[PDB]
This record gives C-alpha cells, sequence and structure tokens, in this order.
C-alpha cells in the first residue's frame, strides 16, 4: 500500500542515504530508472548488491506512459520503491507521478538524496546567486534550439549564476562534454551576437560531483575549451559577477587564473 | 591527516549518505555545528550513537573565528570530520573554510547530503524554474532588512519561483516560521507598495522536509498567514508563473485552492 520515491545520490552506490537504504531493503519490489541520468561511479550490479534486492529497470516510456500499470498495481498490496539518480522529484516530470499514485489510492513518501542542484555548491559559488537553470541540447536536422543561451543572458544581466545541464543519451550512453557545450555556445553567440558567451567569458566546470575526487575547474573559455575534464558527467556553469570570496575560492580550489580577482569581481 | 566536510541531511541522523556514515565512522576526531540549520527529528546523542564517536559541537564564533585553531591543527596528524545539517556548502559560508584548510596545508573532501535547496522539488514546482534565492531575516533594533522583497519582485517579473530561506537564531533557539515570514513581508509591502506581496499572493510552505510526513501547503497569504504548519524548520516559496502540471500538483498534493488550476497564461 506504499510507494517510496528514493534518491540514489550523485556518483556511486554509497550516495544513497542511510534512510533510503534501510527503506529500500524492506520493500517487496524495487524499480529504478536511469534515463534522466546515470550513476557513472557505479553499476546496476553494485547497487543491487548493496540494497540486497533485485532491481527492475524501467525505461522512459515505462515511467511516463505506464507508471500506473507497472509500479502502482504492486504498491496496492506491497511496499514498493522507485529509485532515481540524485534527489527524487528533481526531474521535471517526476512530481506528477505522485498525483498518479494518489489517484490510484496509493500512499507515497519521498526519501531525499544529494542533487547536483545543491552539490554545485562545491564550486564555491553562492547558491542564492543561481538563477533560472537550463539544459544545453544538441542541434539536429533543421532544429537549432538556443533558449539556454537566453537563460544565461537574463541571469548574468542580473548578476546571477547559470547552472547548465548537458545533453545526454542515456540509452546510447552518449554524454555531451563541457568542451562540446562551450563550442556550441560559441556557435550560438556568432548567430545571436548578444555578447553573452565568448572566448573571454569565465566558466566553471564540475565533473563527477559526489565522487571522492571531483574535477572542479574555473577559467576563461579560450583556455578551457580544449582542456580535458575527464569522464562524464560534466556540468557547466556561467557565473555572474563574482563575490570576492567566490573568486578566491575559484582561484584557490578550482585553479582559476588570478586575473578573475580583478576582472570578474 | 585529512579533513572531511560531511553533510548530515534534512531531518534526522539517517539523512546522512552511506558514504558519509562509513567515512565519519573511521575518523579520529569529529566536530560539528548546528547553527546553520535545524534537524528537527534527531538529537546529538542519536548522531553520536550512529557514528559511534564523541562529537564536539562548535558555535558560530568557534567556526568563523577559530576554525583554524580548533579543527585544522588536528587535521594535520589525524583524519577529522566536520558535520553540518543538510549539505555543508549550501546557504552557509563554510566553503571559505576550505581555503583556510588549504592555506594550513590540510587536504579537504566534501561529502554531500540532501539539501533543502533541492528538496523543494517535493512542492511540485519545477526546480529549474527557481530564480535568485533570498533569506527573510528577523529585524533587530531599528534595522529592518528588506532586500529579500526585491528578489521576489525580480524573479516574479521573470515568471521565476523564489525560494526563501528563513532566519535562525540557534543560540536563542529561535526558528522563523513561514507565518512570521509572511507577516514581515506584508509589512515591507506596506512600505514599498510594489504589489509584490499581498493577501492575494499565492505562496507555498514546506516544513520539516526530510521527515516522512513533511507539511506541504500552498495557497493565498490571507488564508495561510495564520495556519499552523507544525514545528520548524520552514521555508517559504513565492511561485512565479505556473505550469499547468505545477498547479495540478499544488492542488492535489498541497491542498491549494482548485482555482489556481486556471492559470492566466
Ligand atoms: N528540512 C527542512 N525543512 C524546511 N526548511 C529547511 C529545512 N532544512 C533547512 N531549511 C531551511 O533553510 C534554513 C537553513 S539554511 C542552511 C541550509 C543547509 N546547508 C541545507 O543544505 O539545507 C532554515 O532556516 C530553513 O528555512
Ligand atoms: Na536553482
Amino acid at each position: 500500500m506504499v510507494l517510496y520515491f528514493i534518491g540514489l545520490g550523485l556518483y556511486d552506490e554509497r550516495d544513497i542515504t542511510v534512510k533510503g537504504l534501510e527503506i529500500a531493503k524492506k520493500c517487496d519490489y524495487v524499480f529504478a530508472e536511469f534515463y534522466t541520468s546515470l550513476m557513472a561511479g557505479t553499476t546496476l550490479g553494485r547497487i543491487q548488491k548493496l540494497i540486497g534486492k533485485e532491481i527492475r529497470v524501467l525505461s522512459r516510456e515505462d515511467v511516463e506512459l505506464n507508471f500506473e500499470n507497472i509500479v502502482l498495481p504492486l504498491a496496492k498490496e506491497n511496499d514498493v520503491a522507485f529509485l532515481t539518480p540524485g534527489d527524487p522529484l528533481v526531474a521535471t516530470t517526476h512530481a506528477e507521478l505522485r498525483i498518479r499514485a494518489k489517484r490510484a489510492g496509493v500512499e507515497s513518501y519521498v526519501i531525499h538524496a544529494p542533487s547536483i542542484y545543491s552539490a554545485v555548491g562545491i564550486t564555491g559559488l553562492h547558491i542564492y546567486k543561481f538563477g533560472k537553470s537550463a539544459t544545453v541540447a544538441y542541434p539536429e536536422g533543421n532544429w537549432f534550439p538556443t533558449s539556454y543561451y537566453d537563460v544565461i543572458k537574463e541571469n548574468a544581466e542580473r548578476g546571477l549564476h547559470t547552472l547548465l545541464f548537458l545533453d545526454i543519451k542515456a540509452e546510447k550512453r552518449m554524454y555531451m562534454t563541457a568542451n562540446e557545450a562551450m563550442e556550441l555556445l560559441l556557435k550560438v553567440e556568432d548567430m545571436k551576437k548578444g555578447g553573452v558567451f565568448t572566448d573571454d567569458t569565465l566558466v566553471v566546470v564540475l565533473a563527477r560531483a559526489g565522487s571522492m575526487n571531483p574535477t572542479i575547474r574555473a577559467g576563461y573559455v579560450k583556455d578551457l575549451i580544449r582542456e580535458d575534464f575527464g569522464d562524464p558527467p560534466h556540468i557547466l556553469i556561467v557565473p555572474g559577477k563574482l563575490h570576492i570570496v567566490e573568486a578566491e575560492y575559484l582561484v584557490e580550489i578550482a585553479g582559476a587564473p588570478r586575473e578573475i580577482l580583478r576582472v570578474n569581481v
């Protein structure tokens, strides 16, 4: 009679909380999805071994179209868990799944876990200063989307930071690197020419947040565009004007050039 | 000879990640602060019991003025952990403490935990639609803070949601309720009269996120300003322009007036 939305956290199988683990262990059925994101620091096998339960993976369609025919029926006479990378309900369409549960007479509870939305605090950038967030999508065919560029513009204009999620093809396991995101943004700049993203723009790259050894690099596009940040997933941030304390952290921790202490403050 | 920043999570001791628990267990010394937030469902004893160590609790002054004199010296010869509610680097100034660590030749690692910043996802409001954040601070003497009012205005003009962290005076055991935040906001409106926060403004209250039954309520200020949302901590959110599914969730899950379903696109 109960459905548990449980977050898996950032990087590996140990990123789930103690509460999430113990609750999952007591569930009769455990489902998971890896289409909104993947756990690059672990495998399904390692997660299953840790939880001690067989885990049935669900595709995007399984969830978006048939959540009520696959997960909810079991939740009527059993304790069921639905695992997702990060913190539950962060992915835009997941909150609606709770309405589906209610509609079916099923109780649902949320067990939180670390999300990149909060984990980016490791970049030293004040989290109250982040503005609207966006996702950089690959152009294709006659389709060349650029809304994420306008997001950066509206945020930076008000001195706010822009968190940028990079395109991902979970099924094909293809990730968009920060390098690719930068090249794309430079391309969008040439078309819109709004003075939003150029070789002189300061950016921050966060990779493998949650791991014990994340990659945190900050610098100008002209110097980072071809730099190797390691294996995905990569997160890109376009800071607004910096707090001197933010800049100092970026210099001392993320290896940013001293130049930002005078140029971007 | 290392220093761990380890988040404890939202509500109780079980909100710590498995990674944080296992690392915290093997540390030689364990320090912690409980003034940046409130973990309503646990006690120091329960935390110590879970980690199996003696925890030395530090005050804001101990940290902000003497972190390098109390914590760092021990990190040079041992493995030290510094625990904090939620995520250690979110809406705190703890990030700067990593600079101090580095300058003392001490390596530091950050272990994230669920934060209120991402937990807002449980309100049904799209996480990427949040704009600049702010803190409703208690007036002191003749000093009446009001900047947070302007943040709401700026975000609202952009159709973005506003997350409002609520004040806390831990040494006086004072935790601002959403009710007090609303009262203070109406007073600021009377002063500025920008039509930003009135009896008719739709707001959302999230109380004790991290618990199994958090209080999630949405509605007009006039109706919620005196409602009892239970014990602290609370956060207040003034949504911007709503998507239909967001309104649907607020109505079905947060008990908002059915009339907000009719969004004025
Ligand atoms: N579980 C919870 N429920 C509701 N509000 C919470 C909360 N935890 C923190 N807050 C809010 O945030 C304020 C502390 S700000 C510090 C936040 C912390 N580092 C984190 O990552 O969550 C509180 O005064 C309160 O307004
Ligand atoms: Na945000």
